[PDB]
């Protein structure tokens, strides 16, 4: 549980700075609104304020949200964005015949985030996060 301490603001900023270099991470993963600063932590994706409200209403059983710029981030939570982000998520969905779920319109979020491809992705990302916790138990190392 060495990774449950809160990360420093500069580490938090550098994490989201790194994601921000990829264009996929500059648009909301659910609706494509520009410059999302909210997040769905378990899926490691960036969300606009509106979709942060959609996710919040789904319940913690499915997701929970945090602001990249207004909330304190734990080490373990930041890991999901070192290793995740919108580009990694989208690439997994494309490979796992789930491009229909990536549309910015006419997709219900609960269906999106409880689908098989979504559940396999969270497991995929969870393994990467567990490996990172074992190699880097108390600190967030960018490469
Ligand atoms: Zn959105």
């Amino acid at each position: 549980d060495e990774g449950e301490t809160f990360a420093t603001e500069q580490t938090t900023q550098q994490v989201f700075q790194k994601l921000g270099s990829n264009m996929e991470n500059r648009v909301c993963f659910d609706c494509g609104n520009k410059n999302p600063t909210w997040t769905s932590v378990p899926f490691g994706v960036m969300l606009c304020i509106q979709c942060s409200a959609v996710h919040r209403n789904m319940g913690v059983h499915i997701t929970f949200v945090k602001s990249s710029t207004l909330d304190k981030w734990t080490i373990n939570n930041l890991r999901r964005f070192k290793l995740g982000g919108n580009h990694k998520a989208r690439d997994f969905f494309l490979k796992n015949n789930g491009k229909q779920l990536l549309n910015t319109a006419n997709v219900d979020a609960k269906t999106k985030y409880t689908s098989p491809v979504a559940k396999k992705y969270k497991i995929h990302l969870d393994k990467k996060v567990q490996k990172d916790m074992e190699l880097y138990p108390s600190e967030l190392v960018l490469n």
